[PDB]
């Protein structure tokens, strides 16, 4: 059926395993493995469209990067994720934009700002300056927890709604 190839893609440990791991395998993923290049497939159903999805999980450890432009280059929808308890993460959302940018070769690509870990109390990067960056980039801002699943599934859902308004 249609299929739509998503990526995630953030610094080191912003939750971007675990937010694709709770939306595919439905639990949270406590401990932390840096990721190199991992990927999901499973069919869902989203507003009525059987579809399969295909998810790239993507590393954010520089270390670990080797060839990620060549994975990330297959992708239709990028989850830009930064954790709001990491003010670095979120300054870093820019180098991600260009890159996908890059990438893609193309400056109008499906992306949705994710603010992770929105269960946690120590907050650094609040809302309102989430929701402004998004508003630059004309695209939406999703907060999340992989481990609550608050806003999860809307997250990567709201990513294909985007790529269908491409
Ligand atoms: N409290 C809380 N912890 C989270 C959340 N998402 C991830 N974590 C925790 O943060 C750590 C790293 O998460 P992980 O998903 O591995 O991060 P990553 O972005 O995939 N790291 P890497 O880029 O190296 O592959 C883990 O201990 C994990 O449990 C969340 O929403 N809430
Ligand atoms: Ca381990
Ligand atoms: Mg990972
Ligand atoms: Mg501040």
């Amino acid at each position: 059926m249609t299929e739509y190839k998503l990526v995630v893609v953030g610094a080191g440990g912003v939750g971007k395993s675990a937010l694709t791991i709770q939306l595919i395998q439905n639990h949270f993923v406590d401990e932390y493995d840096p990721t190199i290049e991992d990927s999901y497939r499973k069919q869902v159903v989203i507003d009525g469209e059987t579809c399969l999805l295909d998810i790239l999980d993507t590393a954010g450890i520089e270390e670990y990067s080797a060839m990620r432009d060549q994975y990330m280059r297959t992708g239709e929808g990028f989850l830009c994720v930064f954790a709001i308890n990491n003010t670095k993460s979120f300054e870093d959302i820019h180098q991600y934009r260009e890159q996908i940018k890059r990438v893609k070769d193309s400056d109008d690509v499906p992306m949705v700002l994710v603010g992770n870990k929105c269960d946690l109390a120590a907050r650094t990067v609040e809302s309102r300056q989430a929701q402004d960056l998004a508003r630059s980039y004309g695209i939406p801002y999703i907060e999340t927890s992989a481990k609550t699943r608050q806003g999860v599934e809307d997250a990567f859902y709201t990513l294909v709604r985007e790529i269908r308004q491409h």
